[PDB]
């Protein structure tokens, strides 16, 4: 199969022949933790509310992430996953000109194939190990609109150093190019502040954030865009699709940013079995393993003419192929983080796979 | 204030300075039996379903919906409430030239805008008491891309005939015409099957359906499209955004479809206190109040210089403003349907207003 997004297994399981719950999914990127505690008490006690619209202008959770980042509520609008966001951003911005770093999530460009934009793409080197260099500050020119990065990048999970992305902040502050930075999964990395704190200065700078990887609600769809330019902003809301947001996802994401303890247990378990589960796949032969920074890893499988993602599904274990990026050929695969007990199972079965060949 | 849509009661609470749950709201027209009962059970059951991001081809919602009205499932297409199906449709069909009926739900325009279409107006008339009439297929032309109708029409309540929209259906086959009918309120109407039926040999027609007025989820966001046109259907497929349905909404949506006393249920209420609220509105003085056919009546306040909304909100109810649809002005509201004891409530609100008056 060719799927445009991981996370796919009622399509993988029926590829099979069975049913979705017999597979352990390692293709999308969602905090193992589970749910918050908080959160599920919540969703439960406070049911009845579906039976009402949602606030059209999302006060309690727009105030809630503001207290949040400690910015004005004005700032942000929250999307159905930050994949809306995405869309919000490039129909509201409508650059003519745009240029987005491959291999990188597919919806930048589907959002501005469809917004009518002359897309550029900036090439991600196998010879870099896939890291962004500052080669591409050359490659901005006072044509360009806008830029999306991604910080960390999917698939890659590498982060783009402070200096570096402050370098490509100046100069498209003085290009006239507006830069959006896709933080999904920002929070997973443990010292990581992001851009929100400098946007005060800084209104050419977009910040796309979600809230379902970190805190596992990706069902209930949950996303926001901060930028403290007042007049663009104000275009983003009046242009927007009304009720976009459930009124459970709204709940949900009050609550899970009221866990103080949630930051600190997930950083503590990247730290230790993320860092075990590194070395375990390192370990591996016939595969090269990308130092990711949050929960996920780039795998790059050197056993010739075999498909990892085909031979694992065999084993009920589905991973991301990362063959439809463009950039990424048949040997690149993405598999999540999760519990130790999970990334076993992913460990024994690539074992079987590349173990004992010459 | 002025809202573009009803139901705003956070809004309108902060307005008085009290909260929400203080005001009796009348501005939205969401059945008020409530949330069918297996559906509260199916979402606390399921709701570690949240955990995994929702199927983004929806299979069990979509099949679901199609043995709901027995048409192949890939005539259909789920979207985040009906107003994403909406958008979905005008973006899929990006009409040159484009008619619209006015009054109507403000959505239309809003997405036709977007589109970069000519949108054209064909007008209601006061003097008709705001029922379309046959004098519309003389003004559709071959040069028209599109034409949305609202059956039955928000606000006005009224349904046109069956004999005229097949008329216009057959005008609009024969000069090219895609005709576009929002449905979203024909599961009130005790006999009305709406064009689900007939779409087989009428690729040329889009029905749009909600669940969540008629099976009171509005917080959850849940509508769809339906159409025949196998490459339409398919282009509005591959330009969708994904995951748009959250998972809590695509189980209640196949849960609620489940429930075979939920129609009968609602169509009796609305036969008995629906009849009695239109017959005990018409017996208030300085007011005219439109024979709407589902859960919600516009009225038409004959007393001079007064604001009904205004009015109402001092004794903490809620109407709707219909000042800012298009050819309606400020004697305009429209007030739901709602239980018994809301409805008199609302009774003796526009009583103290309009009683004992010369």
């Amino acid at each position: 199969f060719n799927t445009a997004h991981g996370g796919n297994i009622r399509e993988p399981a029926t590829v099979l022949g069975i049913s979705p719950d017999q597979l352990l999914d390692f293709s999308a990127n969602i905090n193992p933790l589970g749910m918050p505690v908080s959160v599920k008490r919540a969703l439960i006690d406070n049911l009845d509310c579906i039976e009402r619209y949602p606030d059209a202008d999302y006060f309690h959770l727009h105030q809630a992430l503001a207290r949040h980042h400690q910015v004005p509520a004005s700032w942000i609008l929250a999307g159905n996953g930050e994949t809306e966001s995405i869309f919000t951003v490039a129909s509201g911005l409508k650059p003519r000109r745009a240029m987005i770093v491959t291999p990188g999530f597919a919806e930048y460009g589907r959002a501005l194939a469809q917004s009518g934009c002359e897309i550029r793409r900036w090439s991600l080197r196998e010879a870099d190990g896939w890291q962004l260099t500052d080669a591409i500050l050359e490659a901005l020119t006072p044509d360009l609109d806008c830029l999306f990065l991604c910080t960390p990048n999917n698939p890659t999970g590498l982060l783009p150093e402070r200096p570096l992305l402050q370098a490509i902040a100046d100069r498209c502050k003085s290009l006239n190019i507006n830069l959006i930075l896709d933080e999904a999964f920002i929070d997973f990395i443990p010292h990581e502040t992001g851009f929100i704190p400098a946007l005060k200065d800084n209104p050419h700078i977009w910040v796309l954030r979600s809230l379902t990887k970190f805190y596992a609600i990706p069902g209930l769809r949950l996303g926001y865009l901060v930028n403290s330019d007042d007049a663009a902003m104000a275009r983003m809301r009046r242009q927007q699709m009304p009720w976009s947001v459930n009124a459970l996802a709204a709940l949900a994401g009050e609550v899970a940013l009221q866990d103080s303890a949630w930051q600190q247990a997930t950083w503590h378990w990247l730290r230790e079995e993320g860092a075990r589960f590194y070395q375990a796949l390192c370990q591996l032969p016939l595969l090269t393993v990308y130092p990711g920074r949050a929960n996920y890893l780039l795998l790059r499988c050197e056993r010739e003419d075999i498909d990892l993602q085909r031979r694992l599904l065999t084993q009920r274990i589905l991973i991301r192929s990362c063959a439809n990026y463009p950039g990424l050929d048949s040997r690149y695969y993405r598999v999540a983080i999760r519990s130790a007990a999970q990334n076993e199972r992913l460990l024994a079965a690539l074992r079987n796979v590349l173990t004992g060949i010459a």
